[PDB]
């Protein structure tokens, strides 16, 4: 006697994250920035012109992506519009403090974007990853995988941005 057990489920661990064949309508939305990793640290800290916070990500057509993000400027928040051209599913570039290329590593629609983009300079390239979520703040579990991510490809500056001035404040300008 005893009680029958039965797998269930599927053999990989993770639910409904999504790698690669990405629905784009469902990544589209209100994000925020919570965590950004490069090799240039000074790219990310305060004045770095990757410091950049999310609002909004919007698909224009069936390729390009609309993302708007705040950054500080002269001691104000400012809105900044860039326009992404896709190259192959999850890829597309952008110009932006140069030329950039970035991919949608992971997502889970409803909570959380990784990202990892290379940018071209001559001088100083980098490395940017960030971390989007559909909320102003993450598990602790997601930010350990965010963590171990950059630690697995070599980035070892990380900044947890979710008790700074990402401009949240700058977000109201339509109302219900």
């Amino acid at each position: 006697s005893g009680e029958n057990l039965y797998f269930q489920g599927h053999m990989h661990e993770e639910e409904n994250v999504v790698r690669s064949n990405i629905d784009i309508s469902k990544i589209s939305g209100e994000w925020y920035s919570i965590l950004l990793a490069s090799d240039v640290k000074e790219k990310i800290e305060e004045n770095g012109s990757m410091r950049v916070f999310v609002e909004h990500i919007k698909a224009l057509d069936n390729s390009s992506l609309s993302f708007v993000f705040h950054t500080k400027e002269n001691g104000k928040c400012t809105e900044i519009f860039l326009v992404a051209d896709k190259t192959k599913d999850g890829v597309y570039t952008v110009v932006y403090d140069g030329y950039n290329v970035f991919s949608i590593v992971e997502t889970v629609y409803d909570e959380y974007i990784l990202l990892h983009l290379l940018n071209f300079d001559k001088t100083r390239p980098f490395q940017l990853v960030e971390f989007y979520a559909r909320e102003p703040d993450v598990s602790q579990k997601l930010k350990e995988k965010f963590v171990k991510y950059c630690q697995e490809h070599g980035i070892v500056n990380i900044l947890d941005l979710t008790e700074v001035d990402r401009c949240l404040q700058a977000r109201g300008s339509e109302v219900a």
